[PDB]
Protein backbone atom coordinates (compact mmCIF):
# COMPACT_ATOMS: atom_id res chain seq x y z
CA UNK A 1 0.00 0.00 0.00
CA UNK A 2 1.22 3.33 -1.24
CA UNK A 3 -0.27 5.65 1.39
CA UNK A 4 1.94 9.13 0.23
CA UNK A 5 -0.40 8.48 -3.11
CA UNK A 6 -3.76 8.86 -1.64
CA UNK A 7 -5.40 12.04 -1.42
CA UNK A 8 -3.97 12.95 2.07
CA UNK A 9 -7.22 13.10 3.75
CA UNK A 10 -8.11 9.63 3.12
CA UNK A 11 -4.84 8.73 4.82
CA UNK A 12 -6.13 7.68 8.26
CA UNK A 13 -8.96 5.75 6.75
CA UNK A 14 -7.44 3.14 5.12
CA UNK A 15 -6.89 1.27 8.42
CA UNK A 16 -10.52 1.25 8.35
CA UNK A 17 -10.92 -0.43 5.13
CA UNK A 18 -8.08 -2.67 4.97
CA UNK A 19 -8.49 -6.40 6.06
CA UNK A 20 -5.60 -8.13 7.19
CA UNK A 21 -5.11 -11.71 5.45
CA UNK A 22 -5.11 -13.35 8.90
CA UNK A 23 -8.85 -12.00 9.70
CA UNK A 24 -10.09 -13.89 6.73
CA UNK A 25 -10.40 -17.50 5.88
CA UNK A 26 -12.25 -17.53 2.35
CA UNK A 27 -13.03 -21.03 1.41
CA UNK A 28 -12.41 -21.27 -2.66
CA UNK A 29 -13.80 -24.68 -2.47
CA UNK A 30 -17.40 -23.88 -3.29
CA UNK A 31 -18.44 -20.68 -6.17
CA UNK A 32 -21.68 -19.53 -4.69
CA UNK A 33 -21.92 -16.31 -7.31
CA UNK A 34 -20.54 -15.50 -10.98
CA UNK A 35 -19.50 -12.10 -11.86
CA UNK A 36 -17.92 -11.15 -15.40
CA UNK A 37 -15.07 -9.52 -13.05
CA UNK A 38 -14.73 -12.34 -11.00
CA UNK A 39 -16.41 -15.08 -8.28
CA UNK A 40 -17.47 -15.06 -5.63
CA UNK A 41 -16.65 -17.14 -1.93
CA UNK A 42 -17.81 -17.88 1.57
CA UNK A 43 -16.03 -16.09 3.69
CA UNK A 44 -15.58 -15.74 7.58
CA UNK A 45 -14.31 -13.15 9.17
CA UNK A 46 -17.10 -14.72 14.10
CA UNK A 47 -18.87 -12.83 10.77
CA UNK A 48 -20.00 -14.95 7.75
CA UNK A 49 -19.36 -12.79 4.45
CA UNK A 50 -19.42 -13.15 0.58
CA UNK A 51 -15.95 -12.73 -0.93
CA UNK A 52 -15.48 -11.28 -4.33
CA UNK A 53 -12.21 -11.68 -6.19
CA UNK A 54 -11.58 -9.98 -9.17
CA UNK A 55 -9.24 -11.89 -10.94
CA UNK A 56 -11.20 -12.34 -13.69
CA UNK A 57 -9.93 -8.56 -15.05
CA UNK A 58 -6.61 -8.59 -16.74
CA UNK A 59 -6.03 -5.22 -14.11
CA UNK A 60 -7.59 -3.37 -11.75
CA UNK A 61 -5.99 -0.02 -12.90
CA UNK A 62 -4.58 2.09 -10.48
CA UNK A 63 -4.43 0.61 -6.66
CA UNK A 64 -4.70 4.08 -5.25
CA UNK A 65 -7.99 4.64 -6.85
CA UNK A 66 -9.19 0.83 -6.14
CA UNK A 67 -8.63 1.99 -2.60
CA UNK A 68 -10.11 5.20 -2.90
CA UNK A 69 -13.55 3.69 -4.15
CA UNK A 70 -13.38 1.46 -1.22
CA UNK A 71 -12.75 4.15 1.36
CA UNK A 72 -15.91 6.35 -0.08
CA UNK A 73 -18.40 3.13 -0.28
CA UNK A 74 -17.10 1.96 3.32
CA UNK A 75 -18.52 5.50 4.53
CA UNK A 76 -22.08 4.68 3.13
CA UNK A 77 -24.34 2.83 5.92
CA UNK A 78 -27.79 2.30 5.27
CA UNK A 79 -30.18 -0.57 6.77
CA UNK A 80 -31.29 -0.71 2.47
CA UNK A 81 -27.68 -0.28 1.19
CA UNK A 82 -25.07 -3.42 0.57
CA UNK A 83 -22.05 -2.12 2.91
CA UNK A 84 -18.29 -3.05 2.21
CA UNK A 85 -16.60 -4.57 4.99
CA UNK A 86 -13.34 -4.24 3.90
CA UNK A 87 -10.88 -5.37 1.28
CA UNK A 88 -8.14 -8.12 1.61
CA UNK A 89 -4.98 -7.87 -0.41
CA UNK A 90 -3.48 -11.59 -1.36
CA UNK A 91 -3.10 -11.50 -6.93
CA UNK A 92 -6.12 -8.96 -7.24
CA UNK A 93 -7.61 -7.69 -3.97
CA UNK A 94 -10.42 -9.57 -2.42
CA UNK A 95 -13.50 -7.82 -1.73
CA UNK A 96 -15.44 -8.24 1.74
CA UNK A 97 -19.24 -8.00 1.43
CA UNK A 98 -22.00 -9.01 4.15
CA UNK A 99 -23.46 -12.99 3.31
CA UNK A 100 -26.83 -12.06 1.57
CA UNK A 101 -28.45 -15.43 3.06
CA UNK A 102 -31.87 -14.96 0.54
CA UNK A 103 -29.74 -13.73 -3.03
CA UNK A 104 -30.55 -11.46 -5.45
CA UNK A 105 -34.45 -10.00 -5.24
CA UNK A 106 -35.30 -10.92 -8.48
CA UNK A 107 -34.78 -14.62 -7.85
CA UNK A 108 -36.05 -14.33 -4.56
CA UNK A 109 -39.71 -13.16 -6.62
CA UNK A 110 -39.29 -15.49 -9.11
CA UNK A 111 -38.55 -18.58 -6.19
CA UNK A 112 -41.68 -21.02 -5.90
CA UNK A 113 -40.40 -21.91 -2.43
CA UNK A 114 -41.32 -18.20 -0.98
CA UNK A 115 -45.07 -16.85 -1.51
CA UNK A 116 -44.63 -12.91 -0.65
CA UNK A 117 -48.51 -11.09 -0.59
CA UNK A 118 -49.03 -7.93 -2.64
CA UNK A 119 -47.91 -6.04 0.34
CA UNK A 120 -44.59 -7.77 0.98
CA UNK A 121 -43.82 -6.66 -2.55
CA UNK A 122 -45.01 -3.24 -2.34
CA UNK A 123 -42.66 -3.17 0.65
CA UNK A 124 -39.76 -4.61 -0.81
CA UNK A 125 -40.46 -1.78 -3.42
CA UNK A 126 -39.83 0.88 -0.30
CA UNK A 127 -36.53 -0.33 0.80
CA UNK A 128 -35.47 -0.24 -2.66
CA UNK A 129 -36.44 3.49 -2.47
CA UNK A 130 -35.02 4.10 0.99
CA UNK A 131 -32.05 2.70 -0.25
CA UNK A 132 -32.15 4.68 -3.31
CA UNK A 133 -32.85 7.82 -1.65
CA UNK A 134 -29.91 7.53 0.83
CA UNK A 135 -27.85 6.74 -2.07
CA UNK A 136 -29.20 9.80 -4.07
CA UNK A 137 -28.52 12.21 -0.92
CA UNK A 138 -24.96 10.84 -1.40
CA UNK A 139 -25.13 12.16 -4.64
CA UNK A 140 -24.35 8.72 -5.70
CA UNK A 141 -25.71 7.51 -9.47
CA UNK A 142 -26.40 3.72 -9.37
CA UNK A 143 -26.51 3.40 -13.31
CA UNK A 144 -27.72 -0.02 -13.01
CA UNK A 145 -31.00 -0.16 -10.69
CA UNK A 146 -32.51 -3.69 -11.33
CA UNK A 147 -34.15 -6.78 -9.04
CA UNK A 148 -31.22 -8.95 -10.11
CA UNK A 149 -29.44 -6.15 -8.68
CA UNK A 150 -30.76 -5.89 -4.92
CA UNK A 151 -30.51 -8.23 -2.30
CA UNK A 152 -31.88 -9.91 0.62
CA UNK A 153 -30.59 -10.91 3.95
CA UNK A 154 -31.53 -13.68 6.59
CA UNK A 155 -34.09 -10.85 7.51
CA UNK A 156 -35.52 -10.44 4.26
CA UNK A 157 -33.93 -7.09 4.63
CA UNK A 158 -33.92 -6.10 0.90
CA UNK A 159 -30.24 -4.00 -0.06
CA UNK A 160 -29.54 -2.23 -3.11
CA UNK A 161 -26.08 -3.74 -3.72
CA UNK A 162 -23.64 -4.30 -7.51
CA UNK A 163 -22.39 -0.67 -6.49
CA UNK A 164 -18.71 0.27 -5.71
CA UNK A 165 -16.51 -2.55 -5.14
CA UNK A 166 -19.24 -4.68 -5.78
CA UNK A 167 -20.35 -3.66 -9.42
CA UNK A 168 -20.48 -6.00 -12.29
CA UNK A 169 -22.50 -8.18 -14.64
CA UNK A 170 -23.43 -10.52 -12.52
CA UNK A 171 -26.56 -11.93 -15.24
CA UNK A 172 -25.04 -10.77 -18.59
CA UNK A 173 -28.20 -11.72 -20.62
CA UNK A 174 -29.55 -8.64 -19.53
CA UNK A 175 -26.99 -6.38 -21.19
CA UNK A 176 -26.15 -5.23 -24.62
CA UNK A 177 -23.10 -4.17 -26.74
CA UNK A 178 -23.23 -0.63 -27.94
CA UNK A 179 -22.86 -0.16 -31.29
CA UNK A 180 -20.69 3.23 -31.33
CA UNK A 181 -19.26 2.72 -27.61
CA UNK A 182 -18.21 -0.92 -26.83
CA UNK A 183 -20.18 -0.10 -23.71
CA UNK A 184 -22.74 -3.26 -22.24
CA UNK A 185 -25.86 -1.42 -21.17
CA UNK A 186 -29.01 -2.71 -19.30
CA UNK A 187 -31.11 -1.17 -21.74
CA UNK A 188 -34.30 -2.78 -21.02
CA UNK A 189 -33.98 -0.67 -17.05
CA UNK A 190 -32.74 2.41 -18.79
CA UNK A 191 -34.19 5.88 -19.09
CA UNK A 192 -34.81 7.23 -22.90
CA UNK A 193 -32.68 10.19 -22.55
CA UNK A 194 -29.40 7.24 -21.22
CA UNK A 195 -30.25 5.51 -24.23
CA UNK A 196 -29.84 7.98 -26.93
CA UNK A 197 -26.91 9.90 -24.50
CA UNK A 198 -25.15 6.65 -22.46
CA UNK A 199 -25.21 9.73 -19.30
CA UNK A 200 -26.68 8.70 -16.30
CA UNK A 201 -28.28 10.72 -13.36
CA UNK A 202 -30.46 10.14 -10.46
CA UNK A 203 -33.12 10.99 -12.56
CA UNK A 204 -32.72 7.71 -15.27
CA UNK A 205 -32.29 5.68 -11.68
CA UNK A 206 -35.49 6.61 -11.49
CA UNK A 207 -36.79 5.18 -14.57
CA UNK A 208 -35.02 2.13 -13.59
CA UNK A 209 -36.42 1.98 -10.07
CA UNK A 210 -39.91 2.07 -11.92
CA UNK A 211 -39.32 -0.74 -14.39
CA UNK A 212 -38.26 -3.09 -10.94
CA UNK A 213 -41.45 -2.02 -9.15
CA UNK A 214 -42.82 -3.63 -12.48
CA UNK A 215 -40.78 -6.60 -11.66
CA UNK A 216 -41.84 -6.98 -8.32
CA UNK A 217 -45.60 -7.06 -9.38
CA UNK A 218 -44.89 -9.62 -12.08
CA UNK A 219 -43.13 -11.43 -9.77
CA UNK A 220 -39.99 -11.43 -11.82
CA UNK A 221 -40.98 -11.17 -15.48
CA UNK A 222 -38.52 -10.27 -17.94
CA UNK A 223 -39.85 -6.39 -19.10
CA UNK A 224 -40.44 -6.15 -22.78
CA UNK A 225 -39.47 -9.63 -23.41
CA UNK A 226 -40.91 -9.14 -27.40
CA UNK A 227 -38.90 -6.59 -28.08
CA UNK A 228 -34.78 -6.73 -29.13
CA UNK A 229 -32.18 -4.80 -27.48
CA UNK A 230 -31.71 -1.33 -28.98
CA UNK A 231 -35.08 -1.13 -30.84
CA UNK A 232 -36.42 -0.37 -27.00
CA UNK A 233 -35.41 2.90 -28.24
CA UNK A 234 -38.27 3.06 -31.31
CA UNK A 235 -40.94 0.59 -29.15
CA UNK A 236 -41.11 3.39 -26.19
CA UNK A 237 -40.80 6.36 -28.39
CA UNK A 238 -44.29 4.38 -30.35
CA UNK A 239 -45.72 6.03 -27.30
CA UNK A 240 -45.81 2.61 -24.91
CA UNK A 241 -45.13 1.62 -21.48
CA UNK A 242 -44.52 -1.41 -19.49
CA UNK A 243 -48.35 -2.63 -18.66
CA UNK A 244 -50.06 -2.84 -15.22
CA UNK A 245 -49.18 -6.00 -13.61
CA UNK A 246 -52.17 -7.95 -12.96
CA UNK A 247 -52.50 -7.47 -9.00
CA UNK A 248 -50.70 -3.75 -9.05
CA UNK A 249 -52.53 -1.40 -7.63
CA UNK A 250 -53.97 1.34 -9.81
CA UNK A 251 -51.45 4.16 -7.83
CA UNK A 252 -48.69 1.93 -8.06
CA UNK A 253 -49.44 2.04 -11.32
CA UNK A 254 -49.60 5.88 -11.62
CA UNK A 255 -46.43 5.83 -9.37
CA UNK A 256 -44.15 4.04 -12.41
CA UNK A 257 -45.60 6.08 -14.79
CA UNK A 258 -44.28 8.96 -13.00
CA UNK A 259 -41.15 7.01 -12.95
CA UNK A 260 -41.26 6.98 -16.93
CA UNK A 261 -41.86 10.64 -17.49
CA UNK A 262 -40.44 11.25 -20.81
CA UNK A 263 -39.38 14.69 -19.15
CA UNK A 264 -36.24 13.50 -16.59
CA UNK A 265 -36.66 16.15 -14.32
CA UNK A 266 -40.72 15.89 -13.85
CA UNK A 267 -40.00 12.49 -12.31
CA UNK A 268 -40.29 11.79 -8.50
CA UNK A 269 -37.21 12.24 -6.85
CA UNK A 270 -36.80 9.05 -4.55
CA UNK A 271 -38.04 10.41 -1.42
CA UNK A 272 -41.16 11.30 -2.92
CA UNK A 273 -41.01 7.58 -4.28
CA UNK A 274 -40.47 6.83 -0.15
CA UNK A 275 -43.72 8.63 0.55
CA UNK A 276 -46.00 7.40 -2.21
CA UNK A 277 -45.34 4.07 -1.97
CA UNK A 278 -45.41 4.23 2.30
CA UNK A 279 -49.42 5.39 1.44
CA UNK A 280 -49.65 2.65 -0.82
CA UNK A 281 -48.08 -0.43 1.60
CA UNK A 282 -49.76 1.35 4.35
CA UNK A 283 -53.38 0.04 2.63
CA UNK A 284 -52.81 -3.16 3.04
CA UNK A 285 -53.33 -6.22 5.51
CA UNK A 286 -51.31 -9.68 5.34
O1 LIG B 1 -23.93 -11.32 -6.76
C1 LIG B 1 -24.54 -10.25 -6.66
C2 LIG B 1 -23.94 -9.14 -6.05
C3 LIG B 1 -24.50 -7.89 -6.21
N1 LIG B 1 -23.71 -7.05 -5.55
N2 LIG B 1 -22.78 -7.70 -5.03
N3 LIG B 1 -22.88 -8.91 -5.30
C4 LIG B 1 -21.93 -9.94 -4.85
C5 LIG B 1 -22.53 -10.78 -3.71
C6 LIG B 1 -22.83 -10.19 -2.48
C7 LIG B 1 -23.37 -10.95 -1.44
C8 LIG B 1 -23.59 -12.31 -1.64
N4 LIG B 1 -24.11 -13.05 -0.66
C9 LIG B 1 -24.35 -14.36 -0.81
C10 LIG B 1 -24.07 -15.00 -2.01
C11 LIG B 1 -23.53 -14.26 -3.06
C12 LIG B 1 -23.29 -12.90 -2.87
C13 LIG B 1 -22.76 -12.14 -3.91
C14 LIG B 1 -25.67 -7.76 -6.96
C15 LIG B 1 -26.58 -8.81 -7.04
N5 LIG B 1 -25.86 -10.12 -7.19
C16 LIG B 1 -26.48 -11.22 -7.84
C17 LIG B 1 -26.52 -12.48 -7.24
C18 LIG B 1 -27.12 -13.56 -7.90
C19 LIG B 1 -27.70 -13.39 -9.15
C20 LIG B 1 -27.67 -12.13 -9.76
C21 LIG B 1 -27.07 -11.06 -9.10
Amino acid sequence: IDLSALNPELVQAVQHVVIGPSSLIVHFNEVIGRGHFGCVYHGTLKIHCAVKSLNRITDIGEVSQFLTEGIIMKDFSHPNVLSLLGICLRGSPLVVLPYMKHGDLRNFIRNETHNPTVKDLIGFGLQVAKGMKYLASKKFVHRDLAARNCMLDEKFTVKVADFGLARDMYDKEYYSVHNKTGAKLPVKWMALESLQTQKFTTKSDVWSFGVLLWELMTRGAPPYPDVNTFDITVYLLQGRRLLQPEYCPDPLYEVMLKCWHPKAEMRPSFSELVSRISAIFSTFIG
